[PDB]
């Protein structure tokens, strides 16, 4: 799959090659540590990529903003509070084939991140060892991909992404664990997005292109109208916004921030507020 590629904006779950079972965890408000996998969202990092430097910034994902940082000159690596020091920038690069990634840091790229037997991690100068190998795992792919899910619009706890009855048009609706409110999330090579497809009439999350702006369920296309890159909110792993690929700078959204039965769900310009934030659970 193309799914885990070191995409910008993308979240991650970092593991050592050696063990796809343990991940990087922010333990403290300060230490890192390899841990059992347990998907909390201090061991989700979201990639922030620096085109100036070719580097990346790598942020925590629990809140606090907090970023990987060589604590140089010493050998040990942190979390810190973002200020854009170089030693806060990562040049992250892939073997392309056994996926590994070495994590080199941009003050001093002699330097790479690497882990040891005791699941501490330092920096260290280069070796031909798996020690400063890694593999990154998209975090949204590994939950959602190929699950039936209900979509909760942020707004209301029991306000759903639900196809209309008689009609393609989407609309909110209160739970009644109906096929019309079931949605099948796969992820697309091709596109490298997702589509969503209404239990009820196998057919699409799809933005119909005209003044109003209306999701409706669509026969599969290959116009970008019809794919959504689904991503947590910037600095919350617990909710999600999903943009649309023919124009992502716009978003799923509910018309007018109303709650009522029967509420458009469009494509509208980003904004972070709540009637764009939706709570993706699984079926
Ligand atoms: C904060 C808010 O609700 N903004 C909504 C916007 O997202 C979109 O739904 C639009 C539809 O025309 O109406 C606005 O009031």
């Amino acid at each position: 799959t193309n799914a885990n590629d070191l995409r910008n904006n993308e979240v991650f779950f970092i593991s050592p090659s050696n063990n796809t079972n343990k991940v990087l965890d922010k333990i403290s408000q300060s230490e890192v540590k390899l841990w059992n996998k347990l998907s909390g969202a201090n061991q989700k990092w979201r990639l922030i990529y620096d085109t100036n430097k070719q580097a990346y910034k790598i942020k925590v994902m629990d809140n606090t903003s907090l970023i990987l940082t060589w604590n140089a000159p010493l050998s040990s690596v942190s979390v810190k509070t973002d200020t854009n020091g170089d030693n806060q920038y990562w040049y992250l690069l892939q073997n392309y084939i056994s996926r590994n990634v070495i994590i080199r840091n941009y003050m001093n790229p002699n330097l790479v991140l690497q882990y040891n037997i005791d699941d501490t991690l330092m920096v260290s100068t280069q070796t031909s060892s798996s020690n400063q190998f890694f593999k990154f795992s998209n975090c949204i792919y590994e939950a959602l991909n190929n699950r039936n899910c209900k979509l909760q619009t942020q707004l209301n706890s029991d306000r759903f992404l639900s196809k209309n009855l008689n009609s393609q048009i989407i609309v909110l609706w209160q739970w009644f664990d109906s096929s019309r409110q079931k949605w099948i999330i796969e992820y697309n090579e091709t596109k490298s997005a997702y589509t969503l497809k209404c239990q009820e009439n196998n057919r699409y999350l799809t933005w119909i292109q005209n003044s109003n702006n209306y999701v409706e369920t669509y026969q599969s296309t290959d116009s970008l109208i019809q794919y959504w890159n689904i991503n947590y909110l910037d600095n919350d792993a617990s909710k999600y916004i999903l943009y649309n690929l023919q124009d992502t700078n716009r978003v799923l959204d509910v018309y007018n921030s109303q709650i009522a039965n029967g509420t458009h769900v469009i494509v509208d310009s980003y904004h972070g507020n709540t009637n764009q934030q939706w709570i993706i659970n699984l079926i």
